[PDB]
C-alpha cells in the first residue's frame, strides 16, 4: 500500500515487511511469548492510504507498549521502536549534537540561547575524538518504554520542539557536566550511568553542563530570624530556590506564635497561619513556570500553632485561612512521644516567650522545655494525646504531616557539632544543619539496587560498594561546580559538604534476589545492602579527604571523635566489612563529606529505568502510567507467571480486582504469593523495623512511606510509636489508603 | 442624686449655645444606671456616652460629650507634661518585665532640660476643644497608654509630637504646639503616633518601584514591602515591569505565570503584616491587564497608570496593543509625547502579544469599578509633564491613596511624609477667608515636615536615599467641605470656585515661600539642579494657569531663582480619614458625602449630623424628630423637605447630587497649585457605564494627575 517513507517516497506496507522490521530489535527477549506478529496486526488493521513511517512507529511503539500486559519484554521492545525512530531522527554523533545545542537560537527573540554551556562545550569538542566513540548507543535499547517517555518528555533537551539528544547524548553530557575537564572518569561515570548501575537524581540530569548548572534538588531553610526582615529574607531565599526548581524544607519553629506580643509596633503577631499562606502562594507563583513548586514546612509540636498547623490540609475547609500547595512536616522531640504514651499533659509554647526552644534537642531539650513549664511561661496546656490523635486525624484525612524525630534525628547525625538541626527537606530524608547564614543542600544520586545481582541470585556487594565509590566523587565535584542560587547555600555545602546518596528499586532488588519483601533473608540483606553503600561512601569520602582535605568543619564531628553512625544506633554491624580498618583509615586522614547516605525517594528518575520508586516495595502488582493510558503489571511477576503458564486473560482481570492482591487467586504458587505481596498486605511494623535496621548505616534519614488501606487510630498510633520507639529519624513520609 | 449630676453637667456647658441643649435629659438617661453600684467614673463613662447620643439634637452635645470624657480623663491622668513623659519612659511591660521606653530618652532628655517652660506653655483647656467622636479616635491609638490606662492627655501627646519633631529647638516647638493644639493643622497619622518615640516612624505615604523583573528583584521589592508594612506604612507598587502570563522565561526554559499568582503573594503579604494594605499600579498596556480587574471583582487595592494614548485610542474608537514589558522593554519607564513614540515602535515592530479594541478594555475597567470601586485612575503622561521630579525620570506609580506622585527606582523608594491643613480654621466672624496665616501656618508645616525628613527612622535604606536627595513633602488638607460651609458658600457655587483657586494658591506659595527659606539655611535639595523649578517654571505653569492677583508670584519666582528650595514636591491632599476624624473637619477635600452619618464607638452607634447644618437648622427651630427621619430616608439629601429655606440646600448638598462634572472641575482648578496629585473620589449610586465613561475622561481632558480614587455607589 501507502506509507510515505523517511525519504518522501512510498512503500508497499506489508505485514512481511513490518514484522521483520520489528524482528530487527527483539534481541534480549525470551521470545517464547514475545511475538512481533501481533504488533503489526492492530497496526495494519488501522493503516490507511496515508500515514508516514515515523508516524507509523508512533503506532508501532505505542501498540507494543499497550501490549506489555502480555509480557514485560514488550515494554522494553516498544521502547526500541520509539528509540530507533528517534535515532534516525537525531544527530548521529555526540560532539555534533553539543555543537548544535550551543549554537541554538530562540526563534521568538532571535536571542542566541546556549542550551548547553560554553563552560562545557569547549571541553567537549576538546576530546571529541574519543568522547564521541566512547558512546555505545546500543544502550538506550536497555530502557523500557514507560521510562523512555519520562526521558524524552523532559530529560532529553529538545530544539524548537523536537528532540535534540539521544539518551546516551544526555548521559554523556551529564558525565561531562560533572567532571568537565576530567575525562578518564567522565567516560567512567557515563559507563555506569548508561548501563544503569545507577543514576543522579532529577536536577543533576536536567542541567548538567548547561550555563549556571543547577545540580541540586531539595534545599533546607531555617528561619533567618524571628523578624520580618529575617522572614522575608527567608522568603526571598526560598523563592529564589523555586526559581531554580528547588525542593525546600523550612524550619518555621523560630516564629512568634499567634497572639504573641510585638514590642516594635505594639500589636500581637498573626502566627504562622498567615505567614505560611505567604509561602503557599509563593509556591504556585514561581514554579519554574510550566508544569508547581512546593516547600515542606517543619513546625515542632511545642509550638502554640501546632493544631492550626494540622487543620491546614483538611481537604476543604475555611477558604481565606488555609493552604494547600505547601507540604507539612513534624520535627518531633522525644518528649512529646513520651507523654503522649504516658498520657500526661503537654505544653504549647511560643518560641519568643520561650526563646531558643528550636535550637536544642534531646536530653538538653528535656529540661529547657520543662524549665518554661515550671516558670509557668507557656500559652496552651493540652493533654499530650490531644495533639496526637489530632495529628492522626490530619494524616488519616490527608497523608500529612510528615513524621521526623528531632531527638533521634539529631542524636544520630554527623552534623551535631554545628548545632541543632531544626528541620529536614521536602521529602524528609535529608537532615543537615541550617541557620541564618547557612542553608545546607541535597546532593542526590539514586542507586538501582536490582542491578547488583547475579544470574545466580547472589549479590555483587563488592561492586555496589565501589560503584558508590564513584557516586561519592561525582557528588563531591557536584558541590563545587553546582550553581547555588543563594550565597548561603554555597557557603554551606562548601563548608559541610553533605551529599545524599539515595537508593531505588529495593522493591525490585528483593524480588530478583528471590526474596519475599518481609522474609528473614531480606531483613538479613537489608543490613548489608546499606552496610555496603555506607562503607563504599565512607571509603570514598576518605580517599577524598586525603586528597583535598576534610570539609571546613570536619573535626568536632562524631566521626572525628571516632564513633560512627551505626555506633549511634548501638546496632553493631555485620562482618562483610572490616569496619575496624575503615574507622582507622578514616582516622588518620578524615572525610570530605559531612553526611553521605540519604534514601531519598525517586519517581521520574525511577520510572526511567524500570525500578520501583525509592525504598518502598511494590504497592500494586498491576499499576499504570500516562503519556493513551497504558496498563502495566509487575515485570518480575509476569516473568514467572509465564515460566509455567499460569497467565491468561481470565487471570489478568482477576488480579486487577485485587489491587494486585495475587494472594486470593490460588492457581499461583505460594512461592510467588509471599514474594510479590503488595505493600498494603504487609503489616508495616516490619517496614519501619527494616528501616531502623538499615537506618543505622544511613547518615541522614530515609523517606519511608506507609501503606495501610484500612487505617484505624490505634493501628496508626501503634505505627508511629513503633518507628519512634525503635530509633527512626524519619518515621513516615506519606500515608496511603484508598 | 438628680440635682447632683445636673450640677456636675453644665459645669461643662459653657460655650454650648444652651437653647437646644438641656442638661437634664442627660442626667435623665443616666439615672437608668439605678446606682447601688457603679464607680465614680462608670457614671461619667455612660454619662458622656449619653451626651454623645444626643448629637442629634445639637452638634454641641457632641462637644459636651467630649468634656465629660475629658474632664474625667484629666482626673485619671496627672496634670503635668514632664510627668507624663517620665512615666512613659520609666515604663515596664508587666507581662514580661523588660524595660520598655514608650517615648524616647533622646526626646525625654530634651523634655526634662526645657521642662519648666514646656509644661506651662501647654494650655490644658484645649482638650475641651475637641468633640467626643474625635476624642475617642484619639483615645484609641494616639494617646500612649501605660498598662492599659491612657497615660497622656491630648496636649501631652501633641507637645510630644512638637518636641519629637524640633527636638532641641524649643522656640519652634511651642510654636508648632500652639497651632497643633489650637487645631490650625495636623500632621499625618503615623507622625502623631511615633513622634518623640524610640525609633520613630512619621510616614505612611510610601512608594515602590519593582527593582527588577527578576525574582531576585521581585522579592527584594517584597522584602522591602513587608518591611514597610511592618512600620505601619501603606504602599503603592509599580509592577508594570513584570513579565506577563506565559512570556518566555530564560534559562529555566519555563513560561511565566505572570501577574496574578504574583500579586497573590503580595495579597497575602499585605494581610500577614498589619502592625494594612497595598496599592498595585499596573499600566493598561500590560498583557495581564484582564487578569487584573477580576481580582477586584482583594486585600490589595488596584490602580491603572494611564498614558495619554490609551484615552486617545479610547475616544477615537481605536485599537490597543497589550504588550509584554519584556518583549517591549523600557515601556513603563518612559512618559508623554516621547512615550507614544516608543509605544508606537513595538506597534510597528509588531512584537505584541494580544491586541484588542481599546474601548473594550475601557468598559472592562468600568465593569470592575462599578462592583468594587478599584481601580484608581491616575494619568501617567499627565503626572510627569506636571511634576517637579520630572528631571529625576518617569514617575512609574503613586501611593496607596493616589495623592503622591514621586520618582521611584532601584534604590530610591520615595516617601512623601505628610501633614494636613485645617482649612476651616481660616475664616472670620465676618465671613471672609484668612489667607494671611494660611500661608504662615503652611510656612511652619513645611519646616516641621522637613525636620521630619531628617529625623525619620526609614524602614529601608533605599527610602532614605530617596528622601535625602529629593526631600519631598506631602502637605495635604481637610475640611474643604466645611470651609465653603463656614464661608456660607455652596460647594458648587462660583465663589466656592474663586476661593478654591486662591485656597490652594496661598498654600502653594505659602509652601514655596517656606521651602525657599531653608535653601538659605541648609542648601537646595541635592537634585534641585535639573528640575523644572530649577528651570524657573512652577506647577501652575505646567498647567499654564495664570494665578490670581491674590499674591505676587513675580516676587516668589524670583526668591526661588536665587537660593532655591530644600524640597522637590510640596502639595498633596490626603484622604485624611482618621488623621482628620479628630478636629471636626470633613475628610480630605470631598464634599459632605451624606449630611447625616454615624460612627461606631465600640458597641454604641451615635447619630451624628452635619455640625453646621443642624446649628443653622435649629437657629430657625425648623428642626425636629420628624425632620430628623426624613433626612435619613434620603441617605443624606436635605433637598426633599421644602420647609428648609432654599438657600441652605444649596449649601449643604451631598456629593451625590453634586454634579461630578464640576467636582473634577475644581479639582483641576486647584491641581495647578498642587505640586503632586489629589485623592479624588467619585460618587454615583446609579452608574450607567455612560456616566462613568464621561466622568473619567472629563478628568484626563482637564489634565488631572489622579483621575479617580474610589468609586462609590450603594
Ligand atoms: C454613688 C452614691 C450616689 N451612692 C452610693 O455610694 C451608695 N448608694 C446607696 O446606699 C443607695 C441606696 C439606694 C439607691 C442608690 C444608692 C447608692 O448609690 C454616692 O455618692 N454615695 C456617697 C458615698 C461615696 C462613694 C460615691 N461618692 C462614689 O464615688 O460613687
Ligand atoms: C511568574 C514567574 C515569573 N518569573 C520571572 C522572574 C524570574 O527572575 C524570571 C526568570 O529569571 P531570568 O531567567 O534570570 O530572567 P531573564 O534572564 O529572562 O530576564 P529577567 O530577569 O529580566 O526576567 O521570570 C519566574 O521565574 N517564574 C515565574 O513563575
Ligand atoms: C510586624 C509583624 C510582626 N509579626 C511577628 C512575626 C515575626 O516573627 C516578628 C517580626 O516582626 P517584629 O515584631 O518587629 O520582630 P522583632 O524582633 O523586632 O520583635 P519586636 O518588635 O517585638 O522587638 O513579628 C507578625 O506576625 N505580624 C506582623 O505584622
Amino acid at each position: 500500500m501507502h506509507v510515505i517513507k523517511r525519504d518522501g517516497r512510498q512503500e508497499r506496507v506489508m505485514f512481511d515487511k513490518i514484522t521483520s522490521r520489528i524482528q530487527k530489535l527483539c534481541y534480549g527477549l525470551n521470545m517464547d511469548f514475545v511475538d512481533p506478529a501481533q504488533i503489526t496486526m492492530k497496526v495494519i488493521q488501522g493503516l490507511y492510504s496515508g500515514v508516514t513511517t515515523v508516524e507509523l512507529d508512533t503506532l508501532a511503539a505505542e501498540t507494543a507498549a499497550t501490549l506489555t500486559t502480555k509480557h514485560p519484554d514488550y515494554a522494553i521492545l516498544a521502547a526500541r521502536i520509539a528509540v530507533s525512530n528517534l535515532h534516525k531522527e537525531t544527530k548521529k554523533v555526540f560532539s555534533d549534537v553539543m555543537e548544535d545545542l550551543y549554537n541554538y537560537i530562540n526563534p521568538h527573540n532571535g536571542k542566541h540561547s546556549p542550551m548547553v554551556a560554553k563552560s562545557t562545550l569547549d571541553i567537549v569538542l576538546a576530546n571529541k575524538d574519543r568522547l564521541n566513540s566512547a558512546i555505545i548507543y546500543d544502550r538506550d535499547f536497555s530502557y523500557n518504554y514507560f521510562g523512555f517517555k519520562t526521558l524524552e518528555r523532559s530529560y532529553l533537551l529538545k530544539i524548537n520542539g523536537k528532540v535534540a539528544e539521544r539518551p546516551q547524548h544526555m548521559l554523556m553530557r551529564v558525565s561531562v557536566g560533572i567532571h568537565k575537564e576530567d575525562i578518564d572518569a567522565a567516560i567512567e561515570t557515563y559507563n555506569l550511568l548508561s548501563e544503569r548501575w545507577f543514576t543522579h537524581a532529577s536536577p543533576t540530569l536536567f542541567n548538567a553542563g548547561t550555563n549556571r548548572p543547577q545540580l541540586s534538588s531539595c534545599f533546607l531553610l531555617s528561619m533567618k530570624d524571628d523578624s520580618i526582615e529575617g522572614i522575608y529574607d527567608t522568603l526571598k531565599q526560598c523563592a529564589l530556590i523555586s526559581k531554580s526548581a528547588g525542593g525546600i524544607g523550612v524550619a518555621v519553629s523560630c516564629i512568634r506564635a499567634t497572639g504573641s506580643y510585638i514590642a516594635g509596633t505594639n500589636g500581637n503577631s498573626n502566627g504562622l497561619v498567615p505567614m505560611l499562606r505567604v509561602y503557599n502562594n509563593t509556591a504556585r507563583y514561581v514554579d519554574q513556570g510550566g508544569n508547581p513548586g512546593a516547600f515542606a514546612i517543619y513546625l515542632e509540636p511545642w509550638h502554640l500553632d501546632i493544631f492550626e498547623f494540622l487543620d491546614l490540609k483538611k481537604n476543604t475547609g475555611k477558604e481565606e485561612q488555609r493552604a494547600r500547595d505547601l507540604f507539612f512536616a513534624l520535627w518531633i522531640p522525644d518528649l512529646f512521644m513520651k507523654r503522649v504514651e504516658t498520657n500526661q499533659d503537654w505544653s504549647l509554647m511560643c518560641p519568643n516567650e520561650c526563646p531558643g526552644l528550636d535550637e536544642v534537642w534531646g536530653e538538653e531539650f528535656e529540661k529547657l522545655y520543662a524549665s518554661y513549664e515550671k516558670q509557668g511561661r507557656v500559652r496552651k496546656v493540652v493533654k499530650a494525646q490531644q495533639l496526637w490523635y489530632a495529628i492522626i486525624e490530619s494524616q488519616t484525612e490527608t497523608g500529612t504531616p510528615y513524621m521526623l524525630y528531632k531527638d533521634s534525628c539529631n542524636r544520630k547525625s554527623n552534623q551535631q557539632n554545628l548545632g541543632t538541626i531544626k528541620c529536614s527537606n521536602l521529602c524528609t530524608e535529608i537532615v543537615e544543619y541550617t541557620s541564618k547564614d547557612e542553608v545546607a543542600v541535597c546532593n542526590l544520586a539514586s542507586l538501582a539496587l536490582n542491578m547488583y545481582v547475579t544470574s545466580e541470585h547472589t549479590y555483587d556487594f563488592k561492586k555496589l560498594a565501589e560503584v558508590t565509590k564513584v557516586v561519592v566523587r561525582n557528588l563531591n565535584k557536584i558541590i563545587d561546580i553546582n550553581y547555588y542560587p543563594v550565597p548561603e547555600a554555597c557557603l554551606s555545602n562548601k563548608r559541610h559538604r553533605p551529599i545524599g546518596i539515595g537508593v531505588q528499586g529495593l522493591a525490585d532488588a528483593f524480588i530478583l534476589m528471590r526474596y519475599p519483601f518481609e522474609s528473614a533473608e531480606a531483613q538479613l540483606l537489608n543490613k548489608q545492602i546499606f552496610e555496603t553503600i555506607y562503607y563504599g561512601a565512607l571509603e570514598a569520602s576518605c580517599d577524598l579527604a586525603k586528597e583535598q582535605g576534610p570539609y571546613e568543619t570536619y573535626e568536632g564531628s562524631p566521626v572525628s571523635k571516632g564513633i560512627l553512625q551505626y555506633d549511634m544506633w548501638n546496632v553493631t554491624p555485620t562482618d562483610l566489612w572490616d569496619w575496624k580498618v575503615l574507622k582507622e583509615k578514616i582516622a588518620k586522614y578524615g572525610i570530605r563529606n559531612s553526611l553521605l547516605i540519604a534514601p531519598m525517594p525517586t519517581a521520574s528518575t525511577a520510572q526511567i529505568l524500570g525500578n520501583n520508586e525509592s525504598i518502598e516495595p511494590y504497592t500494586s502488582n498491576i499499576y499504570t502510567r500516562r503519556v493513551g493510558e497504558f496498563q502495566i503489571v509487575n515485570p518480575h511477576l509476569l516473568k514467572d507467571l509465564t515460566e509455567r503458564g499460569l497467565w491468561h486473560e481470565e487471570m489478568k482481570n482477576q488480579i486487577i480486582a485485587c489491587n494486585g492482591s495475587i494472594q486470593s487467586i490460588p492457581e499461583i504458587p505460594d512461592d510467588l504469593k509471599q514474594l510479590y505481596k503488595t505493600v498494603w498486605e504487609i503489616s508495616q511494623k516490619t517496614v519501619l523495623k527494616m528501616a531502623a535496621e538499615r537506618g543505622a548505616f544511613i547518615d541522614q534519614s530515609q523517606s519511608l512511606n506507609i501503606h495501610i488501606a484500612e487505617p484505624n487510630y490505634g493501628k496508626l498510633t501503634s505505627m508511629h510509636f513503633y518507628g519512634w520507639k525503635q530509633g527512626l529519624k524519619t518515621g513516615m513520609y506519606y500515608l496511603r489508603t484508598r
